[PDB]
RNA sequence: UGUGUUUCU
RNA sequence: UGUGUUUCU
RNA sequence: UGUGUUUCU
């Protein structure tokens, strides 16, 4: 009878806007961010007096044509190519893998670069894990190349209006599950809405990133062709997308 | 033909409908005691010489942003965050899911101390995993904040007149189908009316809640600004709410 | 001595002792569940405690129909008013959460001892029920008889009723039991019909062969509930819930 | 080479199907023998001073109203049984299931000793998985108790004049289906030519045992009153068949 | 340098009979039809037996009862059980695991498969997967001198026009059926997971060298799988097919 | 601190040359191994064990050619004196199977790296092969080349030979290379011909690719095993070797 | 949701 | 490719 | 046949 107006009693009591927004600042997710990776990129290749924006394209093509593990890649690599691969585990203290809070790798490189990383799948996308023509035969269209990688998520606006959003991370996911299946073998005898649950979660939380604003997403989906100034979605997209919401329907 | 007649008796002894579903009605189905909640809390608290009052504000931020894994959190957090939730875990005896009713959790914190809550959501709305621009968005207006979690139910008055409680429960809910998408992306993809029927048993018990009477609730839903002191509908929660039904159907 | 055939041949004419015969017959019978020992001992152990032990057995067959088998479990997620009462029902009939001895009280165990009570709730019960009636009423093509949505009605079961009449009322039952097993084994839900089947219809077949009713009360049970008229004629949503059962397992 | 001429010339070698056919007959399966059967009780029985004819008859009536399953029997049973069940476990080394030739079950003990079996079952039918009483009404009359364990297909002639072996195995079969029903209620929903699949195997190997003689199963069959001394079938037989038949095909 | 080096190689020496001697030495030993045949010969006249007819009762207890004839004699007739003990004592049979010198049931219905593959048009009925049953999977009646996985060491895989291909495809399509049967772990599976179980020996004794390709193709005529003008018979085309369409 | 924001989005209009990238592409491309490698290997640990190591080349060749490229496996099917010398090579050039890092040692590696001497070892032991010469005769209509008849063939290919020479040797090459792939992956003998040839066109590609030996090499080696002549002109039962593959592929 | 997984040549 | 796997009655 | 199994909210 009393535990009710104790309970009640927290009506007056104070909420403090500026106690309030501290503790939200303690107890806010610390990990994974794209300011945290570009400022260790930039800091960790100036202090060895790189070409750090190079470098950054050099380790994109690399993770995106090879994938995360420059240790092991350089032991099926030319001695040109592996020299260089060398100096960049060296200069960006690049990790294989379980990243930490101050840890770089390919793919958080290619995450936080997203803008560039964007228009490089525009030429590499033969040689990728999952080639362009793969994904072209796939999809009933020619598949966005600018999708054809996870940090693609890191661009996509999902309150868009009228479901674009929605819908362009149909059309990724159509992209998501045949490099789910490539990377870990044991997802490919697995149906499409298993592999979508392996992805998922770290792929909304990508999507739900506040690193870039709104109108910088909007910009990021027109310039790399994805939607048009009226936002328009592009067919091939909207044709990706229902082909993925029917695999996993 | 002792023992077997007595059985065979029972088939005209009484099977009163009314009888029955009370008994049904005692027997069901309790998350937890919300009375149960606020007392444990004071009583742990002040064992410990804590502000308990101040610790239950601190476990609703971190519930609000957070969410209700409290050893997990701790994970990626910062190091001042962690210290401080590792505390309220040792005091509080913080589990995660849904333990006992003898048995405190984040959630069941926001949801116990509902009048607390509800003026915080006010303060930290762009810090949800839905944010209040979000919201914004999918309603045609501001969305109020005071809906923005689960635990908003529990102030909710079904047997308002004109069937209001169910206009503003369709308002909540509204929030509550973008909150399931992302804590839950396997939802996504999923029809409105699916992903609502997946939160409709524990919205409804949150509703159907006697730990505040119908007055308590009325001076919540007015002090918050969902209604007025003539029990009128603010705009913005009347026009949320048939956003959701044509979601839904 | 070594001709074998012979020695066997020798035991036409050795003696079949009725008397004898029926007294290893005793001895070597199958002793665990017996609803005879369960009335009693709800009985005796109700009495000694000077409750209604019959309104008791309503109350723990309800408390059965809508929460399953395991009452200590069950308080704490339940409000004090009803816990209460649980924690009594508990203490007097010494329930237990599962694996029963010979001597052993289960909830599950009230509902098939007083069938004839269960059979009754349920017409009442049907929404409230881990799997519900309209839920049932989906799967059959037809409103689905609420006397079968629970696994003690396979005790009232006569499968020598005349023309099949007893397979078909089993066939219908095996249409709830895949339900209700899918319900309480998560593990199930991904498997196909006849492999849920196959983890029910051992126990469902001792509880329809029980000798515990005789022909004559299990008819008159069937016929009370609704499940088959006085002519012993079927109802029609029993025949049709039959049908879909057989058309998923085969 | 001349190991290569050796082989090839063995393309010359004869196939005759009468000289094969023997082969299939001498290496065919044999579950078990009878006449082993007898001899390891007699032995194992006398080798510990007991009545081992009085044995075997328990061991007969435990397999008829138990089964084949000695240590889960147990289980399940009064103290007092329980105590000798585990005994003649002991001194006759029994086993489950269908093991070797030189193995005993209870099984294997009805069909050996079946000129007893076929005796208590005039004395236990309605203590048996399938009652005497069920099977008078699955068939239109009196169902012989005799031919109601699979033990009695041993003494089936099925070189009888006039078919009437077939005819009192058909009869035999009917309560087959039923026995297979009960212990077996994976078989309830199939039709009862599937069923009578199941056990066609077995009991076609029981019935052209020669263990016994056909003077035997003659003497076996008349003593038991499936046929008289003129070879004539009882009129529950052969209406018991023709119930079969109907529901086979 | 090194590029050099290695360009000096094509003056380097590549001596015929140095070259023999060495592959005689690296070659694969172990299963060898002219070793089975020559220990069957041998452990079979050393015990003064009629071991060309001891050959034919191997190869039928092969074909109706498996590989392991000391767990068959338990559950055999007593009769034929003493003539399996002799058997096993004579040509000293293994269960499985068979070493260079080692003999199995399954080596001898191999090595003397041109008589196998005349006993299977007797014992169809008798056979793990009858031919009424592989009549039933194929849409026509199999032949029956395919229904064992030995028939493979006749096939000629380089007959003209794909036809050792075609023949190869037909006898899939009872090896499915055959490893499903005595391995029930396979049942569940798909199959090409259960072809995948068995085209590895299934492809070194296709390719064995012990019959030479004119032994091969007379087998084949001699058995009806081909005719005198290399034709197949319908039989065989439907059957591969049908196995094409599985896999 | 710094906009970081900012630098990220300035990396959407930073530059991107087609050519300048592929060349990273290039550098940064798989590579298997390196014959380079191999030889200074080869030569490096024989000599440190005082061995004729140019001897052991051509044994390792031999045995890569008749039992593949797994070492430890082929010693549990082989005569005790052949597996004798096996393990030595094995120990002194510490041989490895599969496809490991470049500064490791196969069999296959070194057929590849002394091709060669392999291309003259195939001209004798042809019928010792997994496919044999006589095999390769009957599905050619001509006796097919025997120094093709190895995957380290592709390593002597000059694709950049006029009037499409080179395409058309490697398409000859093409002929035995879908055959000796259904053979030791049997999985494949019931995929078409197309389907089996795209199972080796990449690591045939990056033989036929590899500059490890020049043009001016290759057209040696292709003229010294009788692939061409010295006025450049292909033999003919490479041209026929070449259409009877197109035509099985497309 | 917490941004992971990085196969084969 | 390396010639294996041998179920249930 | 041996009368078991009792999920998630």
């Amino acid at each position: 009878e009393n535990y009710r107006d104790i309970a009640l009693a927290f009506l007056d009591e104070s909420a403090d806007s500026g106690t309030i927004n501290a503790w939200v600042n303690e107890f806010a997710y610390q990990g994974f961010d794209p300011k945290r990776i570009v400022q260790l990129v930039k800091e960790r290749g100036t202090a060895k007096g790189r070409d750090w924006k190079k470098d950054v394209k050099m380790m994109i093509v690399l993770n995106l044509v090879r994938g995360n593990k420059p240790e092991a890649m350089m032991k099926k690599m030319s001695e040109k190519g592996a020299s260089i691969v060398a100096n960049l585990i060296s200069v960006y203290q690049l990790k294989e893998g379980n990243p930490g809070r101050d840890t770089i790798t390919l793919s958080r490189v290619s995450a936080a670069f997203v803008p560039w990383t964007v228009q490089a799948l525009r030429v590499l996308s033969e040689s990728l894990p999952v080639s362009g023509t793969t994904m072209d035969a796939i999809a009933g269209v020619t598949y966005p190349r600018a999708m054809m990688h996870p940090s693609f998520a890191g661009i996509i606006d999902l309150d868009l209006p009228n479901g674009a959003g929605a819908t362009i991370a149909d059309a990724h996911g159509l992209f998501m599950i045949e490099f789910s299946k490539t990377i870990n073998p044991s997802l490919r005898t697995k149906q499409a809405n298993e592999v979508a649950a392996t992805f998922e979660k770290p792929n909304m939380a990508a999507m739900s990133g506040r690193f870039f604003t709104r109108e910088d997403k909007k910009k990021l989906l027109i310039a790399v062709g994805i939607i048009d100034e009226d936002l328009v979605l592009a067919s091939a997209v909207v044709r990706s997308a229902e082909k993925y919401r029917a695999k996993v329907g």
